[PDB]
RNA sequence: UUAUCGGCGAGACCGGGAUGCACCUCCCGAAGGGUCU
């Protein structure tokens, strides 16, 4: 609830070219809920697909580590 | 944004004492002079 609670307010967005599209899969581990289908691993769960995700069928998913940690120089690197 | 919603709050004196002072001469030398009812 970042609406209610104020929670993970963020500031100085910065945007950065990749070099490789590092959404949905990332060398077979996905990055973020896709279905169960894809082919990629991780962690099940049950959730839309889609956003907004509290509405929908929840149906099965592969959804990475809730709480992933890479360091920032890593992450600048691209 | 995996839901929906939620002020953390209320009270307090920090203050009470102290001399910083005690000794030193800054002086030593020179002509500013000469030209025009």
């Amino acid at each position: 609830d970042y609406f209610s609670a104020a929670n993970g307010e963020f500031n100085n967005v910065t945007i950065l070219p990749l070099d490789i599209d590092t959404s949905i899969s990332n060398e077979g581990m996905a990055l973020r809920p896709v279905p169960v289908n894809s082919g990629l691993n991780g962690i099940k769960g049950v959730s839309p697909l889609i956003p907004p995700y509290f509405v929908g069928e929840k149906l099965n998913i592969v959804h990475p580590a809730p709480v992933r940690t890479q360091l920032i120089s890593s992450l600048l690197r691209g």
